[PDB]
């Protein structure tokens, strides 16, 4: 069922509502993009993901989801987690000055998928990449 994720977050992308009557409609798809099973769940997050960013999509929808997509992933397995994680990473990488409490977040949770999988590589290299100070 992923073709009735691109269809839904599309139609939503300009509509005339207020915040509430918009944010809760996109959490929805956030339930339709989770609840997928096998190769088709891997498609239907990256035009989650891809709407957030987007720029006819406002900032008080792109932190807010954003934040809830960040602890969505915890609960799936170490190859769908890592996989979409670094596809958070460099759609958010092209405005990073924005999104940098989700930058953090999502870096995180990505360091420790690494480390846990015997990587004391890749699991630095991305905490470096973290802008602390």
């Amino acid at each position: 069922m992923a073709a009735a994720v691109r269809q839904d977050l599309a139609q939503l992308m300009n509509s005339s509502g207020s915040h509430k009557d918009l944010a809760g409609k996109y959490r929805q798809i956030l339930e339709k993009a989770i609840q997928l099973s096998g190769a088709e769940q891997l498609e239907a997050l990256k035009a989650f993901v891809e709407a957030m960013v987007n720029e006819n999509v406002s900032l008080v929808i792109s932190r807010q989801l954003l934040t809830d997509f960040c602890t969505h992933l915890p609960n799936l397995p170490d190859s769908t987690a890592k996989e979409i994680y670094h596809f958070t990473l460099e759609k958010i990488q092209p405005r990073v000055i924005s999104f940098e409490e989700q930058v953090a977040s999502i870096r995180q949770h990505l360091a420790s998928i690494y480390e846990k999988e015997e990587d004391w590589r890749n699991a630095a290299q991305v905490l470096v990449g973290i802008p602390l100070e």
